[PDB]
């Protein structure tokens, strides 16, 4: 009913969120990864195809591992997960339990969650351009045949559902270099609503703005 | 301060219907609203207007007429977008007015015509394609930098503010490799409305 088949946030606020308690930091990324929990259970319940995740604040590896110990529970929860961004300079450790956890994890058919890993819209266009460039200089692709379609097809998600909405909350009206190419028709809801204070009601409320905007 | 703002000139229709009036007459509000907003970013000291029309051919040849006072006022003009299919005599005026006022130091105007920020990266992708091809580039050398000064506008200050007139809430393939960083400001406020007040208050949400 809502119509999204795919919806993206930026989590922005936790900072902020701690800072308005006098608590450090991390007590805001605590509350940060419990509002992650809930936003995932609430898009799985309401047949959202993908989400995609993007932690900003307004220690990549350490939020990756981070997430590790939650895996065994999406799985439970017939979550595919999968990694965007650039893993190859992380932990060797860290990036063979990334390969396991999304071979783990690729067969569930409920929600697909994209996390982003040290993760640029310019650099999701930069790896898809240079896959290209291999191609034409293996002599398998002319400069020419390159259209839309074609680096469509080399970008992040490029199989899943186009991104419908992109919520940002914490209140910034920007993108920060989060997903780019892949936003050119995306519905865009800001928020002032800090990340560990997003819950259903408002993912709903970002939904039903979707569906009465669409 | 704000030294580049990209406009999405939404509403012309819009505001044509509601004032009980054909289409025709929208564009003709929507024309003025554009001599306006180019005189207050010239006035205010922005360095460059990107301006997309949005809701052309025909919307690049009424600009033909204001190329002289632009010239006058110190504006550096350019099309960005697709105009390769344009007819060639539409072709040529582009050349023309662009050559003409290629070395003015006041504001820099770009009418974005038959633009996509898909294809702007898309047409960045097949010349860095063509270096590949002729052995002049590794592909591991491909980097941001180097995709960045073969999209539009490279040489100018990053857009810094992208105002939407029109009440949507998208981008709709305008600019998206140059607005990684930019402040994004939506406004109800249909395009032949927008005016000097309007685009004050764009500018206070980016000096916040
Ligand atoms: C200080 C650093 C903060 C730690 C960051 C934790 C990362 C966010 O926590 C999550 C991250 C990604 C996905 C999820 C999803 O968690 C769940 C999803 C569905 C279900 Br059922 C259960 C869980 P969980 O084991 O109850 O939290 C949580």
């Amino acid at each position: 009913a809502h119509g999204c088949r795919h919806v993206a946030i930026i989590m922005d606020g936790n900072g902020r969120w701690a800072k308005k308690q006098g608590k450090i930091r991390a007590f805001g990324h605590k509350a940060g990864a419990k509002s992650v929990r809930r936003a995932v259970s609430f898009a799985a319940n309401n047949g959202i195809e993908a989400l995609t995740l993007y932690a900003f604040s307004s220690l990549m590896e350490l939020f990756v591992w981070a997430l590790d110990s939650e895996v065994k529970s999406l799985h439970r929860h017939n979550v595919r997960l999968r990694i965007i961004g650039d893993t190859s300079r992380f932990n060797s450790r860290l990036q063979e339990r990334i390969r396991k956890s999304e071979a783990l994890t690729a067969g569930n058919t409920g929600l697909t969650l994209n996390i982003a890993a040290n993760y640029g819209g310019r650099w999701d266009i930069v790896q898809g351009v240079r896959q290209l460039a291999e191609k034409v200089q293996q002599g398998n692709l002319q400069p020419d045949q390159i259209d839309e379609e074609m680096l469509n097809q080399h970008v992040c998600m490029h199989e899943l559902a186009p991104v419908d909405l992109v919520i940002r909350t914490g209140g910034e009206h920007r993108i920060s270099n989060f997903l780019l190419w892949q936003i050119a028709y995306a519905e865009l809801y800001f928020t002032d609503v800090l990340w560990p204070d997003f819950d259903e009601q408002d993912f709903e409320g970002a939904l039903n703005a979707f569906a009465n905007r669409e």
